[PDB]
């Protein structure tokens, strides 16, 4: 960053932490890129080694700029699930941006996702996000309010390039406006508990935390709330079901893989929600085998058609993101990608 941000940065640390930030020179100010864009930057500051610690205070803090009333929302969001410990502590907020705790971690890479022990806690960490409850519209109007928002933005995109125009053309040609009342219709028929979704777990949003790799249940964070709503409990799942196909760390564009083969087999969806129903409903486990699995056959058939909402809407979305976003993605193959996937699950669910 340049001196004047630095600068920025520098003062929001002294101003905003306690103890050792507090008495701190200019001189002393230690900030690096841990991802840099035009919005979400994030940057972690640190005091000195040699500085010692006065009381509670972090050594190390993540400073996040928007760059680019949903603030008011996002805000209040954040600063409840730091309350509750399910999210990282804020720190500080101010127009510009926020300090919240560092957390030593890494991100899940999309193989990870199939294994048992992840997918189990994924499972158990989205249920008790699900049980949360926030000041928010309980009405679920978030899936329908933002596919209709993207799907009309996609009818007034033109692209002057010429291989951009017959990818859209190709993606009209489907009957778009058609096919959203296609799937509202399938949806409106498929009862799903309205819950405090997450809306976008996949596993650059999962990060495992640093010395307990050899926990067996408590070793995850979900993180990145942007899109959090009250939702349709089975969009979350279903979302983060399609999340296994898609890696997006592929280092050539258009910087992603699709992998259809790697959707959740039944066995490995009834390892999830086997996790899922006991930590949402603490009584499941006390059910009968024959009713624990009438609700789990049920719960797969629910899941499985949401999961066409997810490839609709992220589909739409990365219509519009390839029009407007500064990203280094490919946005048009990726829609196309999740398009081809929709149409493949309704096929294979008989749709
Ligand atoms: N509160 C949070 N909200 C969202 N994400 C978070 C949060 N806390 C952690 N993380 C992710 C953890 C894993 C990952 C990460 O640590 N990246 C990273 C870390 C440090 C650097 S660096 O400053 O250049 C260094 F190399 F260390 F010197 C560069 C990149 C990304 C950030």
């Amino acid at each position: 960053p340049e001196p004047r941000t630095r600068r920025r940065a520098y003062l929001w640390c002294k101003e905003f932490l306690p103890g050792a930030w507090r008495g701190l020179r200019e001189d002393e100010f230690h900030i690096s890129v841990i991802r840099g864009g035009l919005s979400n930057m994030l940057f972690q500051c640190s005091l000195p080694d040699t500085t010692a610690t006065l009381g509670d205070e972090p050594r190390k803090v993540l400073l996040r700029l928007y760059g680019a009333e949903a603030m008011v929302l996002e805000s209040v969001m954040f600063a409840i699930l730091a309350e509750r410990s399910l999210g990282p502590k804020l720190y500080g907020i101010f127009p510009q941006g926020r300090l919240e705790q560092f957390i030593p971690s890494r991100r899940l890479d999309t193989e990870e996702l199939s294994l048992p022990d992840i997918s189990a806690e994924i499972a158990e960490k989205m249920a008790t996000f699900h049980g949360m409850k926030m000041p928010f519209n309980k009405e679920p109007k978030w899936l329908f309010g933002t596919m209709e928002k993207y799907l009309k933005e996609v009818l007034r995109i033109k692209f002057t390039e010429e291989s951009r125009i017959k990818k859209l053309h190709k993606l009209l040609s489907y009957n778009l406006p058609l096919e959203l009342e296609n799937l509202r219709s399938l949806l409106e028929s498929t009862p799903s508990p309205v819950v405090f979704c997450h809306n976008d777990c996949q596993e650059g949003n999962i990060l495992l935390l640093e010395g307990r790799e050899n926990s067996e249940k408590q070793k995850l964070m979900l993180i990145d709330f942007e899109y959090s709503s009250y939702n349709y409990r089975g969009f979350d799942i279903g979302n983060h079901f399609c999340e296994w196909m898609y890696d997006y760390s592929y280092e050539k564009y258009p910087f992603f893989r699709a992998n259809i083969r790697k959707y959740p087999t039944k066995k490995q969806q009834l390892h999830f929600i086997s996790s899922y129903l006991p930590a949402f409903q603490n009584d499941f486990e006390n059910l009968s085998t024959e009713e624990k699995s009438i609700i789990k056959e049920e719960m797969l058939l629910e899941v499985n058609r949401f999961a066409l909402a997810s490839h609709f809407l992220w589909g739409l979305w990365s219509i519009v993101q390839a029009k407007i976003s500064s990203i280094e993605f490919g946005y048009m193959d990726y829609a196309q990608a999740r398009f081809d996937a929709y149409f493949h699950q309704k096929r294979k669910l008989g749709v």
